[PDB]
């Protein structure tokens, strides 16, 4: 709490200014050449792209004007450009051009290779507790900076967890995020990571954050994550009751942070508590992780990809192709000024 607290306002400080002055069109969709189809969305399309002069390989997100409306999401896809657009941090993505075009939007990062977390996961089977660990000191160092910001991040899941060649990781997709100041009411994210406060919808907070770190957690180190069913409502009540079991192979402290985290009440759960991230930064299964080298991104991986080369989309999946229309006359141009 000595040098960690002279950045935190530091950093405050800078990301207050970008976040209040934010470039706008800095690109133009030809100055690219679309390779391929990354991942999804219901309000675009995430691909990859090879920029013409420096063939440097970059990764567009691109909204569709006319989808986002239909589901206002506008309000949304504003702050997760104004947020990448200020937001600065090691574990995060890079944002590097926004544009826009007639039809739909272009939010244009960093192209991590290594493949979506969710994926070696599954593949894998389940974390070694350390592996996990590695990754977890990402997140809180992460959540920490964010919190920090007036930052709820509001969706944390493997899927959004992108592993670079170096095994590090960069959370992607700020599509839920908000800056705020206290509740907010608003039912976002997978029916798995939803914290209990969401569920009845009561004006949640941060806290709602640190709980996914749980499930998160939960999961990592199990594959399966603490509470799923088949459908939607069932998985609900579930998550209420709040009863969790541990697999046998949990270590001690394992199931220790957990039910600190997996706490059903925000009045006693770690990232709330008085003593802030102090109580999880400090929680004995961090006993051995040391909280710079991470950040510092010294400490050597447990996990790695193999790239095959630039711009190596084998750690991807396969979709559907199609293409980046544009009709004649600007589309929607009055509700994305801001853009």
């Amino acid at each position: 709490q000595e040098s960690v607290k002279e950045f935190l306002a530091k950093a405050k400080e800078d990301f207050l200014k970008k976040w209040e002055t934010p470039s706008q069109n800095t690109a133009q969709l030809d100055q690219f050449d679309r390779i391929k189809t990354l991942g999804t969305g219901s309000f675009g399309r995430v691909m990859l792209v090879k920029h013409k002069e420096s063939g440097n390989h970059y990764a567009m997100k691109i909204l569709d004007k006319q989808k986002v409306v239909k589901l206002k999401q506008i309000e949304h896809t504003l702050n997760e450009k104004r947020i990448l657009q200020a937001v600065n941090f090691p574990f995060l993505v890079k944002l590097e051009f926004s544009f826009k075009d007639n039809s739909n939007l272009y939010m244009v990062m960093e192209y991590v290779a290594g493949g979506e977390m969710f994926s070696h996961l599954r593949r894998i089977g389940r974390f070694s507790e350390p592996h996990a660990r590695f990754y977890a000191a990402q997140i809180v160092l992460t959540f920490e900076y964010l919190h920090s910001l007036d930052l709820i991040y509001r969706d944390l899941k493997p899927e959004n967890l992108l592993i670079d060649q170096q095994g590090y990781i960069q959370v992607t997709d700020f599509g839920f995020a908000k800056r705020v100041k206290g509740r907010t009411w608003t039912l976002c994210g997978t029916p798995e990571y939803l914290a209990p406060e969401i569920i009845l919808s009561k004006g949640y907070n941060k806290a709602v954050d640190w709980w996914a770190l749980g499930v998160l957690i939960y999961e990592m180190a199990a594959g399966y994550p603490p509470f799923f069913a088949d459908q939607p409502i069932q998985i609900y009540e579930k998550i209420v009751s709040g009863k969790v079991r541990f697999p046998s192979h949990f270590s001690s402290d394992l199931k220790d942070l957990l039910r600190n985290l997996l706490q059903v009440d925000l009045t006693k759960r770690f990232g709330n508590l008085k003593n802030g991230v102090n109580d999880i930064k400090n929680h004995k299964w961090f006993a051995t992780t040391d909280w710079i080298a991470i950040y510092q991104r010294k400490v050597e991986a447990p996990f790695i990809p193999k790239f095959k080369g630039p711009g190596d989309t084998s750690n991807f999946d396969d979709y559907e192709e199609e293409e980046i229309r544009v009709s004649i006359n600007e589309k929607c141009g009055k509700e994305f000024t801001e853009f």
